């Protein structure tokens, strides 16, 4: 076993009593009076803060020329004392930060603070800043208007938080319960995590890496994990952006064709906020028509305690829809043959998306993915609507199409045969849902879609 948590700290003198500012007292009073059904979330908040403190220290030490100490997160349960403790060897807090900041700090407020009092009769904290010459401090509070601070000896650099659990929260002093909570929400924490001296099995959050650094074998492993799949991904989009929102995401299209299970999926993409799980499922992380996509979306703009269907989620969904459409357009130009197979396999999702979309601009965006045969191209070759539009002859302002079972029947339509005399291109559409798709699309790039047979 590898444990660092023990009672090394002592206080030589008396504590100083301070009162919380009224607004922090306000939020603490809300916590004491409220009914929370998801009390386990304090653990993921504490682990996230510990990770942030370790990253702050590591980046600072590497920026200087300094050796790196042991950088770890430890949890300890004590059923006899009814406690759960977290300790990390990160940057710690100064006395000023303990006195003034607690309750009002952002994560990108008070993460780990209000949620600790949700489960605690009282909280006992030791912290010592990593800055040279820093002294250790003890901070104590029962979550009422008062907290205490005192200089403490025997404090290790970093922070230790001891939660003396409430009567109805003793489940968090059981190792097995805590282990399951960690695995559920905190499995991708990026520093070593130990529970009661045992290293926890955690996973690598490859979505946080620079896209150019992730190799195909790593994507294949991660795809198989997140999709619970045995094939390989036919497409991979690793999308990282800082504007208008923070996004670190990986999207995969399966090699296999869609089955009845992918069409009826309840859970397509997992949602994280800086490596803290928010939902294994995805309400509408992506549009419904993109439910065939597997993978992960991480946005630190997502706050840690939620319930969704917010403006933030809607904005994220719209950004991701545009980026995925752009990706598929880019893939069609990189490898048209592979894209044609993707459209054959997954194109009913695009047609669905056009039919169900509310906004004309979204319909036309999705329609950029459609590929059809054309009277003007060799049998079997596909064209896009924009390529058709680029070939339109002066004086002809509509996009003409014909739905038929196959190319032979299309070419022998008496309507098409007559039109051929005047050079007008006609799209040939062989999928049974093409009629509805193009009826709903109605127009593309301000050009009306006209079926050459009524
Ligand atoms: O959740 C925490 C917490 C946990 C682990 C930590 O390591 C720190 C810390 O020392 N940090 C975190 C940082 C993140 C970014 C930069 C520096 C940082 C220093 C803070 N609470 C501490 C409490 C103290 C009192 C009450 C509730 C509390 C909850
Ligand atoms: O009155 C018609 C009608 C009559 C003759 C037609 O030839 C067409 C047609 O399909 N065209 C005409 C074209 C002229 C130029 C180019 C292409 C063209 C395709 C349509 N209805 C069809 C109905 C179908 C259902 C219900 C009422 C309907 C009435």
């Amino acid at each position: 076993l590898h444990s660092i948590i023990s009672s090394t700290e002592s206080v030589q003198g008396s504590t100083s009593k301070h009162e919380f500012q009224a607004e922090t007292k306000k939020l603490l009073d809300i916590v004491a009076r409220s009914l929370y059904s998801e009390k386990e979330v304090f653990i993921r908040e504490l682990i996230s803060n510990a990770s942030d403190a370790l990253e702050k220290l590591r980046h600072k030490l590497v920026s200087d020329g300094q050796a790196l100490p042991e950088m770890e997160i430890h949890l300890q349960t004590n059923a006899e004392k009814g406690t759960i403790t977290i300790q990390d060897t990160g940057i710690g807090m100064t006395q000023e930060e303990l006195v003034s900041n607690l309750g009002t700090i952002a994560r990108s407020f008070g993460v780990g603070f209000y949620s600790a009092f949700m489960v605690a009769d009282r909280v006992e904290v030791y912290s010592r800043s990593a800055a040279p010459g820093s002294l250790g401090y003890q901070w104590l509070s029962d979550g009422s208007g008062v907290f205490e601070i005192a200089e403490a000896s025997g404090v290790r650099t970093g922070t230790k938080i001891i939660i003396h659990l409430k009567s109805d929260c003793k489940e968090f002093s059981s190792e097995a319960r805590v282990r399951d909570v960690v695995t559920k929400y905190s499995n991708f924490v990026s520093f070593p995590l130990y529970l009661n001296g045992r290293r926890m099995n955690t996973l690598q959050a490859i979505w946080m890496m620079d896209p150019k650094d992730v190799r195909e074998w790593q994507h294949e492993e991660f795809y198989r994990y997140v999709a619970q799949a045995h094939d390989k991904p036919r497409y991979t989009l690793h999308y990282k952006t800082d504007a208008p929102l923070n996004i670190r995401s990986i999207f995969y299209v399966p090699d296999m064709k869609p089955s009845m299970f992918d069409v009826s999926r309840e859970s397509s993409v997992a949602l994280y906020s800086r490596k803290v799980l928010i939902q294994t499922k995805a309400t509408d992380i992506l549009p419904k028509w993109l439910r065939f996509i597997r993978g992960v979306v991480d946005s630190e703009d997502i706050p840690l305690n939620l319930s969704q269907e917010s403006a933030l989620i809607r904005k994220l969904r719209d950004v991701l829809q545009q980026r995925l459409i752009k990706f598929f357009i880019d893939q069609s130009k990189k490898d048209a043959e592979k894209y044609a197979k993707f459209f054959e396999d997954y194109g009913l999702f695009m047609r669905e998306g056009i039919v169900t979309a509310t906004e004309q601009e979204v319909k036309e965006d999705i329609a950029k993915l459609l590929r059809y045969e054309s009277s003007a191209l060799p049998s079997g070759q596909l064209t896009s609507l924009s390529e058709y539009a680029s070939r339109m002859r002066a004086g002809t302002r509509n996009i003409y199409y014909l739905c038929a079972p196959n190319r032979h029947l299309a070419e022998h339509s008496p309507y098409y045969e007559a039109m051929k005399k005047k050079d007008t291109e006609v799209l040939f559409c062989f999928e049974q849902f093409d009629e509805l798709t193009l009826l709903h699309l109605r127009e593309f790039d301000k050009k009306k879609l006209i079926s050459v047979e009524t």
